[PDB]
């Protein structure tokens, strides 16, 4: 039978401050190198609250220097998707496309950055890569 | 829309030698000394393979370290419903009703792991538990 029992046996709801000190962990073992550690923090995360950006771009920062390159692509396209218009994901994104060794898609993504976004400093970047690419080939 | 995408996107499903990797960190953090990054890998651990009796006794160490007695004492209950006739945890669940000050439920588990255990070392333990009740109620 094995049964569950006279229990409660949650109730797997998280405080916000908890749910809060787990992304400040993350963050934490992300920053002091600690990579794979902080993959399952993030990934815990996005297990939650699936529909935060903060915990998507998290993840898929994750995927990208794990050099998973397509998974942190889908990730971010979601992270934009929420994005009210925050086009740092699709920076990014051009940066996964590079890897990925498909470098039309990726012009275009950083063409898209320069052409919408608000991140004076952002389009500083995207403008940057545009002009490596064509800087030897 | 946001939709989803072309995408891959997973796939949750993880490596056992990672899942191991992930017992092996929970571990580390815990005898480490640092719990509330150790109640994360655990609460993990125990949200995929909630019926494994090692994720769910680390758990309930962890919320009977936090002093959430209550919380620990039911997780013991199922790692004892798991439990082939292994009596540890329905020692601790005797620790955890005696913090909840309920001393006649915890008289009763001690008197139980006597009755029933072949842990030499654990009836030990709850034998000197009984004792060290009646010596000053």
């Amino acid at each position: 039978a094995i049964n569950s029992g006279a229990t409660l046996k949650d109730i797997n709801a998280i405080p916000d401050d908890m749910m809060d000190d787990i992304y400040s962990y993350a963050y934490d073992f992300y920053n002091k190198g600690r990579i794979e550690e902080a993959e399952v923090f993030f990934r815990f995360l996005c297990i939650y609250d699936f529909y935060n950006v903060d915990y998507i771009m998290g993840l898929a920062a994750i995927y990208q220097i794990k050099e998973q390159f397509q998974q942190a692509a889908d990730l971010y396209a979601v992270a934009f998707a929420l994005g009210k218009n925050d086009y740092t994901p699709v920076f990014h994104t051009g940066q996964c496309q590079l890897r990925l060794k498909a470098p039309l898609k990726a012009k275009e993504c950083f063409e898209l950055v320069i052409q919408h976004s608000n991140d004076e400093k952002l389009k500083i970047k995207a403008q940057s890569y545009l002009d490596a690419i064509q800087d030897i080939k």
